[PDB]
């Protein structure tokens, strides 16, 4: 049954993937149709795999590991950066979607924060950020005190509690930052990217460790698009760089490093 996974799914006729919404790594429409590099990216693959199509669910960040490895879904394909305690806990395909973090502030920068260490000296200053994901650990690693790192739950959020001065900062990638202040409308808002002696992680599709024959397969595949170009035609106009995914591999970014 973890062997025959590929099986099971084709029968079915989809893959349930676990997402966060959270442009332009995933994407909800309107009518539903869920997009956004990593599930377009991992639509395409399924396909090719003969899975039809895919299912997905929305959660924070924090619960997507538990659930993959509860059964509940199949892959994360979210954006869920590869790291050695992920690493550890799932089986990731290789590298996909790159990107930097970046800081949501108030204009003018008023408390001159540029990286997480000037958070973490500024006994006032509040960091907003996703549940569970990289940016509230870089915080907390950076000695920003737990109360200070405070959850939100998704961009819009994250911008309405900056507005209203809830929070200092608002942390998300570069790429999902430019995207959600750019259709903010907002001229007291303004971004600092990347953040100053931040890592860059790329992501990857992530299954459970007994679905490896799963991944394997999953992998053949990006290999494919990524040699044939078609990874870069599907990634690129969403803002990513498949040179930067092309240049690295699952285990350098999940090597004690
Ligand atoms: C795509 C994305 N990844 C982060 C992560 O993997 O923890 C959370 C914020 N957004």
């Amino acid at each position: 049954r973890d062997e025959n996974k590929l099986e099971e799914l084709k029968e079915q006729g989809f893959a349930r993937i676990a997402i966060a919404n959270e442009p332009p790594f995933t994407a909800v429409g309107a009518d539903g149709k869920v997009s956004g590099a990593a599930p377009d990216v991992a639509r395409e693959i399924f396909k090719r795999l003969g899975v039809a199509d895919v299912v997905a669910s929305i959660s924070e960040y924090g619960a997507m590991i538990p659930g993959l490895q509860a059964g509940r879904h199949d892959a994360i394909t979210a954006g869920l950066f590869m790291k050695p305690e992920r690493c550890a806990a799932v089986a990731y395909s290789q590298p996909i979607l790159c990107d930097a973090e970046a800081f949501a502030l108030k204009k003018g920068n008023p408390l001159g924060l540029k990286s997480y260490k000037d958070i973490a000296d500024n006994p006032d200053a509040k960091i907003g950020a996703p549940g569970g994901g990289t940016e509230e650990k870089l915080a907390l690693e950076a000695g920003v005190p737990r109360d200070r790192v405070i959850v939100v739950p998704d961009g819009q959020s994250g911008l309405k509690m900056l507005q209203d001065g809830r929070i200092d900062v608002y942390s998300l990638p570069v790429l999902s930052i430019n995207d959600l202040v750019s259709k903010a409308n907002d001229p007291n808002v303004e971004v600092l990217a990347p953040v100053e002696g931040a890592p860059v992680y790329c992501d990857g599709a992530a299954f459970r460790k007994g679905d490896e024959a799963l991944r394997d397969a999953f992998d053949v595949e990006l290999a494919k698009l990524k040699e044939s170009g078609e990874f870069a035609k599907i990634i690129e106009p969403y803002g990513f760089s498949a040179k930067a995914a092309m240049s690295t591999t699952r285990e350098k970014l999940c090597a004690a490093k």
